């Protein structure tokens, strides 16, 4: 049982500052209480790419009613042609890796 | 394309998944009954419970153009939520790898 990523109540912004200080490595995070859902909670994790360099994401925890805890992720595509594609390549999010279309 | 099934019920769906001989991931895309404008993504499955089955997933239609899916994951404790994207990014933009420091 560690909480060492528990922050409590801390802001956004401030998270956000906190986890881009120096010497924080991509995939450094906190959890901390959501600031906009009353109950929620966010995980905010320190990210980069070749494009924006270091920034953080947020992504909101919820609660199940009758116990325990949620996290949601909407991903949009312009086809579903797409969609396919991209879960060809890896699962992220998914059950699993899209791997060959079912014969008809 | 060849993962069209167009209207395809969602028990015929699971039955044509499931057929010997379809490997885990083997998927389809079908209009859906329920949600008029909206497809199902079904996919063929498997753990060490449930063996074989298949789970769908809603693709919706978003306002001004393009699609959605959404993917959920459920944990019991904060605790094993930080567990699961430790060993794997699952959906986030990455792996949890540490703590922020105090």
């Amino acid at each position: 049982s560690h909480m060492e990523w528990y922050f409590g109540k801390l802001g956004r912004k401030d998270a956000e500052r906190q986890l881009l200080s120096f010497g924080n490595p991509r995939g450094t995070f906190l959890i901390r209480e959501s600031e906009t859902t009353k109950g929620a909670y966010s995980l905010s994790i320190r990210d980069w790419d070749d494009m924006k360099g270091d920034h953080v994401k947020h992504y909101k925890i919820r609660k199940l009613d009758n116990g325990g805890y949620y996290i949601t992720t909407r991903a949009q595509f312009e086809t579903l042609q797409q969609l396919v594609q991209h879960y060809s390549e890896r699962a992220a999010g998914l059950c699993c890796r899209l791997v060959v279309p079912c014969h008809k």
